[PDB]
């Protein structure tokens, strides 16, 4: 069976943090590839902007080109409305009966997972890969794997504040992100 | 109508970044009360659900607007949100419950089960560090918090190896841990 890890969020913007991750689960793991996962986001409430399906593609795109061992997976991005994970893992697991499938979560969801729909089903699709801090466990009733990774602290919600603010995210994600981004005039709000 | 707040988890252990979470909220959003609302653990080591409500107890008996609501520990296998703020909403129709989720949940919100019916019965209140602009269709509050790196992770494994943890929870917490065994593994 091929061990692929699956990264799920909705990359907006994708940046280093997420990388970091991806990578250091790749190399504890000994993983084949890691799977970037974009989720799908219900239209605003309220008149207010999300990023478009097509532009968070993008960034995620010029993001993990340049890796041979990322790729991005469509699942959740292909569907109208959101998925629960174990909607999009039964799907990805007809797909690919000869995937062992190792789902990325952080630290903090661990102590959630319980009220994650149809968790015990899921459990029976995937082998949920914990990220915590150094030297440091997760507890769960439930079997999963525990990854070590400094909390290295790079976050969507911080970046798109200095884009709103005409600032650079040099440094803080790949650099053809940052073009893309500042190009577009993304996260100006 | 009475304002609430609830900060749910499994407290395992409770710590001052629950308690700092919980009045930022208190005080920035002018709440009446905020309940601390333990859940449940499925059987599948496991800390007991007395020696946590002991724990959460401990935790929250020095502090006049903190209660805790046994909702959930009033059922038997885990519960969605939903099916919580469903009966509470039923219990209490004179309550505007906010529902306090950490700022990293916030992206989420979509896959959480129900999540439209749930948005009818509460207002989400997202947590953030100074500069972090959280992004969701949905309409949430969002409140600022100072950023004090503890977590249960972090305690459980300093009380494994014998360390204290005097100044990351209340003494009587921690007490009640260290003579219990709890994190001893
Ligand atoms: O695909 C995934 C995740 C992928 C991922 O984990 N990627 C990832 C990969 C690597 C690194 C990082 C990340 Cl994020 N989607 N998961 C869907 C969920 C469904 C139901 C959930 C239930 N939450 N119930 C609550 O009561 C929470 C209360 C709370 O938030 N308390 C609170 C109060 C104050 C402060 C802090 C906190 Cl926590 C949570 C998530
Ligand atoms: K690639
Ligand atoms: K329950």
């Amino acid at each position: 069976m091929r061990k692929i890890g699956i990264i799920g969020g909705t990359f907006d913007p994708p940046h280093y943090g997420h990388l970091l991750i991806a990578n250091e689960v790749y190399h504890a793991l000994n993983l084949e590839e890691v799977w970037f996962l974009p989720n799908q986001i219900p239209p605003h409430k309220q008149g207010r902007n999300i990023t478009s399906v097509e532009s968070r593609l993008q960034m995620l795109e010029l993001a993990t080109e340049a890796e041979e061992h990322f790729s991005i997976c469509l699942e959740e991005l292909s569907r109208k409305g959101p998925s629960y994970t174990y909607d999009t893992m039964l799907q990805l697991t007809k797909k690919y009966p000869d995937v062992q499938f190792h789902f990325i979560i952080g630290g903090d969801m661990v102590e959630y997972l319980p009220k994650w729909y149809n968790i015990e089903a899921l459990l029976d699709l995937v082998t949920f890969v914990g990220v915590a801090r150094p030297g440091y466990k997760l507890r769960t009733p439930y079997p999963i794997t525990t990854v070590e990774i400094p909390e290295f602290a790079v976050s969507s919600s911080l970046l798109r504040e200095r884009y709103k603010e005409k600032k650079t995210c040099k440094y803080l994600l790949p650099e053809k992100v940052q073009v893309y981004i500042e190009r577009n005039g993304l996260y100006e709000s």
